[PDB]
């Protein structure tokens, strides 16, 4: 029973100490706003936290967070004790005693200067056997007393003194190190790491569960990704977080010994972690492991290979302990090790989006402070071509510059140095500027996947389209019974047409922002590069990946290329069929009807069009997309308009009404010269921030009309053909 | 285990994982102690990572290996009683010397299992739990069709763990033991298996599936002409041998039907198969241009040899001319009407087996753009001309369309079939499915009655589509008078 145990949950706040509880919660513990908390861990200790009360955040979970799981022994799956201590207690005396483990480097007194200026108007309690960590130095470093006051009695006051004795104590292996790779040192993935959190703990948190049932466990996971994601950074907070001994082999050094031990030490690593149970085994690349794709050179290399498939092909129960691999992509792994019992489990993580990098900038910064004018919100915006070590180093290389633009006109340069200079080091906006302008990317001509920003109010007009991908795109996933009964299949996949600048990558990106799912760009030239290079194996990999990342959409912008490319409506004495579309015809067909993977079609000519991917079952909606009228005109502009200043006396439904054949982007690129000439006046005065008439007036007069009445009967011809109300299209039935 | 013989199982990676010099040693006492605990049988888990004599060559140290083999094998005379079992995942990857007769004479293959043979295995790796009463797998594995066996096991499993995963979490029975009165209570919902299945990721999909379908000679309205056609050329050779041989006559090889897209082309041609209790291969008109566009043309024998070996079964290819649209048609380029594909397919018709029960069924739109090498008597000689469907067989379509749709009584189907003149097979579904919808977006906004009533078709048949225009009509009379030819002397009156 005892209906007041907490379970743990992930946290999702990077504050210090907070802990959400529920509106029927303070009622059970009679606890007011600001109390003392008291819980309970094993081995007779205490640890002492702050309660926040909230009824917006969460619901009903907690937020436990890594200052107090080392100080318990607490981790993922496991129950607490909590328990209010109205108790007024206030201290006054207080002990303190370094250890001789990590004070190299240290000089001088570090403690009026590190927590004098940090625990005012903070009231943070403390207790005896409390590990903390302080944002001070470039570094962080902990604290531990051993003989002070009786607990608890200990609240930081301005009263207490500093004393100093000179005669440290050894530290214990009783305790690990907080310093190692948690749970809150990853960022910007959060799909993918609820995957492993929902299949790693079954198997090594509550091991005797799987003595007793006859379920399979999972033995071997595959990791993906571009270098540097983090899959080694996964791995290894996996294991630290959940009490399994994590052994590491990069690979390398693996084939780097003689011919004849390295399979020995292959074997002796698995050996030894089958006794160390509950153990974990991760392997950092196995790309150079097993490359049995191309390079077949020598018994050398395949030995090692048949070894590994020999001893992962043989565990059985016995013990627990999950193989773990990563790589770099799929085409490097030989088949032989996604058989099942070997490499069942293949998770994949992308680079990480304007969300996600943000979330990974504050982890690498933590360690040290910025100004009040340096943001990390504006500066992961821009980039998109960052893969997750990028960010690290980028953060390295612009802490040196800052150091080295602050001790130039210092020249601070001595026999010996001082502690208390170096927490002065504050890095600036211009520092980062220069750091990322300089900055070398790694991956950048890779598919990007990520979910874009885009709502419904970016798209101006189209409101009779909205409504048609919404009911095509949200029904099957939302209302599956619905569906079943009536016992009609969903639609694969939506292709629209229509004249260039319209919004049909905005349509496609909007319905993928809706559903809070994953979103494939796959442009003109993306599709023209298969063809040309008779490179035909490169679309298997598109769908491949799309179907892996679910939920997820997929996008073929023009389509039409290859047939424009080869000729059009004419061209040479061939048809309407090629290579490309004819093995994204053979891959779509196969695609499980069940998985939530849509298709998105765009094109602009369809009357060159392969009428072979118009059959029913592949691509049989199509929406035809129109010249904008007068009505969403003015809310196209006043949408691409909400980013630039605009004065009040600038009237849109005038200069709206005023274009008859523009299109979408017909209206874009009158703003972006408008802007030009607010910038270039803007530049000149300076030898007013706004926008005025007279910098519209002399942008119209370089209007562009790029859609003519020639593209336009062309459409009408085409709708007629394909809707067809003749013979009997409007007509009363009798019955 | 299940007939008293000593099993010995080797998995081939572990017999190359050792140093050279004692791998053979262990193949040939491995095979020596199998003689002597007779009965005995011996099994190798895989063969194509053992002898990859097709385009590895690289080493003597892999060739000794299948040389042993083949030496162990070779000289496998009486003596004792043992049987050598060997598996591998594809034909196209095992050396050829051990194809030979006395080594590997005896070829078996076991395909993907379909509707039916899901649901046969979903039981054994069931039956160690229990599950709710309306949580059924009946149709959990019908609309699956692209997993492997040890997929269902593998899905089984991980549903498992969201079961207990989603019943301990509003329990948390965690404490320092636990008892076994508990675990008896997991049982599996609806909900964990669609999560877990629509999170499943399947191994093999894009092979070509080999299964018997569930359609029968009522799903196709009309075309009763046909369907006597269709048995009497299937049927017959495999039903009464003795009057076919007794005459003197050959039994049809293969035949193909030509018609109007949109007609029931792939419906007949598995309704024969179903009805025949026979096998069926389905090879679409993208899986014919894959292998003309790649200059990839030793595709076509696997799909024959697969067939042969596949027997019973029958043929079917969809849509053959899609290598003369994609060259040009009628006139196109300077080059004629055969091409590289149907080449390929022609001289491996020719080669088959006239015994062997596995039949060719020819499908195509546009038969004027066909070649005319495979018209001839011997490789596809029985020709069937598809027409629209008359008014007397749009309701029957229509009707056999609507059976699973819950229609309400007061919906007049003739009326409607007798309504569309121009109309084929595809324009009535598509005017179903186009209703379906209607229905299904009202009772979604209507949530904030399950039935199908007259506003719903009145409104979807305002987009109606007419695909076979008459340009479409005439291009198909003046072919069958050229095929039929009853000028002359077509009715005629014979003294004797
Ligand atoms: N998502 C991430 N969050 C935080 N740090 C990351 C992330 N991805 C990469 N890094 C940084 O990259 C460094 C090394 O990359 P790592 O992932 O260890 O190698 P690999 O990418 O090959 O697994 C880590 O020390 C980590 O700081
Ligand atoms: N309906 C619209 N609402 C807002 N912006 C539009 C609209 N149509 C076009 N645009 C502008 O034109 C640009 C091109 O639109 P795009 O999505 O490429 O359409 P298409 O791909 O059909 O040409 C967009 O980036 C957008 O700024
Ligand atoms: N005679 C018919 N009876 C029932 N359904 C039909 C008929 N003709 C066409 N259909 C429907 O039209 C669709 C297309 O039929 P299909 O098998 O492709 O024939 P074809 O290949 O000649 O177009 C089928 O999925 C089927 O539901």
């Amino acid at each position: 029973n005892r209906p007041n145990r907490l379970i743990v949950d992930e946290a999702i706040n990077e504050d210090n100490s907070v802990v959400s509880l529920s509106q029927p919660k303070m009622d059970e513990l009679q606890l007011f706003r600001g109390d003392t908390v008291l819980l309970k861990g094993k081995k007779r200790r205490e640890a002492v936290c702050i309660v926040l009360s909230d009824d917006t955040c969460s619901d009903e979970k907690i937020r436990m967070n890594r200052v107090v799981r080392n100080n318990l022994r607490v981790r993922l799956g496991d129950v607490i004790s909590i328990q209010p201590c109205p108790d007024v207690k206030y201290g006054k005396r207080i002990h303190v005693l370094p250890i001789d483990d990590t004070v190299e480097g240290i000089t001088g007194n570090l403690f009026e200067v590190y927590l004098k200026p940090y625990f005012l108007e903070a009231y943070r309690p403390i207790r005896k056997g409390d590990i903390f960590l302080v944002r001070g130095g470039m570094r962080a470093v902990e604290f531990k007393v051993v003989e002070t006051d009786p607990s608890p009695y200990c609240i930081v006051a301005p009263d207490t003194v500093i004393h100093c004795e000179g005669e440290p104590i050894k530290r214990e292996d009783e305790e690990e190190s907080l310093n190692e790779v948690g749970y809150d040192d990853i960022g910007g993935c959060r799909k993918q790491l609820a995957q492993i959190k929902e299949m790693v703990e079954l198997p090594l948190r509550h091991p005797a569960l799987f003595k007793e049932i006859g379920v399979k466990p999972p033995r071997g996971i595959l990791l993906y990704g571009p270098p540097g994601t983090g899959k080694t950074l996964i791995a290894r907070a996996v294991a630290n977080e959940t009490g399994a001994f994590f052994f590491l082999i990069n690979g390398p050094e693996i084939m780097s010994k003689l011919a004849g031990e390295s399979e020995s030490n292959l074997r002796k690593a698995f050996e030894e972690a089958e006794k160390n149970a509950p153990a974990i085994i991760f392997i950092d690349e196995l790309d150079a492991i097993a490359p049995k794709r191309e390079k077949t050179h020598g018994e050398v290399e395949r030995r090692i290979v048949s070894q590994l498939l020999t001893l992962m092909d043989g565990l059985k129960q016995r013990a627990h302990v999950i193989v773990m691999a990563a790589t770099n992509r799929p085409n490097s792994i030989d088949p032989a090790l996604r058989r099942f019992g070997r490499f069942d489990r293949e998770v994949d993580i992308g680079i990480p989006d304007a969300t996600g990098r943000l979330e990974i900038l504050q982890i690498h910064t933590k360690n040290m402070k910025l100004a009040d004018d340096v943001d990390l919100e504006q500066v992961a915006n821009e980039t998109h071509g960052h893969v997750g070590a990028d960010l690290a180093a980028l953060c390295s290389e612009a802490a040196l510059q800052a150091i080295r633009k602050k001790m130039d006109l210092i020249d601070l340069e001595d026999e010996t140095i001082d502690a208390e200079v170096m927490n002065s080091l504050a890095v600036t906006m211009d520092d980062f500027r220069w750091a990322l302008s300089q900055s070398n990317p790694s991956a950048l001509r890779e598919t990007v996947v990520e979910v874009p920003q885009v709502t419904w109010e970016d798209i101006g007009g189209l409101e009779d389209v909205k409504r048609e991908l919404q009911e095509l795109v949200q029904y099957p996933v939302e209302h599956p019974d619905k569906f079943l009964k009536f016992g009609m299949t969903p639609s694969k996949g939506v292709l629209f047409y229509g004249p260039p600048g319209c919004g049909k990558t905005l349509l496609a990106k909007a319905i993928a922002n809706e559903c809070q799912a994953n979103f494939i760009s796959i442009k003109g030239p993306e599709l023209l590069t298969m063809w040309f290079g008779e490179s035909e194996a490169n679309v298997r990999e598109i769908f491949d990946k799309a179907r892996q990342a679910a939920p997820c959409v997929l996008f073929f912008d023009e389509l039409d290329s290859i047939a424009k490319a080869r000729g059009g409506n004419i061209g040479d004495g061939g048809g309407a069929a090629d290579r490309v579309i004819n093995q994204i015809l053979t891959e779509m067909d196969g695609m499980s009807t069940k998985k939530n993977v849509f298709i998105i079609g765009a094109t602009n000519r369809p009357d060159i069009i392969d009428p072979a991917i118009l059959r029913p079952g592949r691509l049989d909606q199509l929406i035809y997309i129109p010249l904008p009228d007068e009505k969403s005109r003015v809310a196209i502009l006043k949408a691409n308009l909400r980013k630039s200043p605009v004065a009040k006396d600038v009237d849109l439904e005038f200069l709206a009404k005023m274009t008859n054949g523009f299109s979408g982007a017909d209206l874009t690129e009158i703003c972006q010269r408008a802007c030009k000439l607010a910038i270039r006046e803007s530049i000149e005065s300076e030898i007013v921030p706004e926008i005025r008439r007279d910098h519209f007036e002399e942008a119209m007069r370089f209007a562009r009309r790029s859609v003519s009445d020639n593209d336009i009967r062309k459409y009408e011809m085409f709708a007629q053909t394909l809707q067809q109300s003749r013979g009997f299209g409007s007509f009363r039935f009798p019955s």
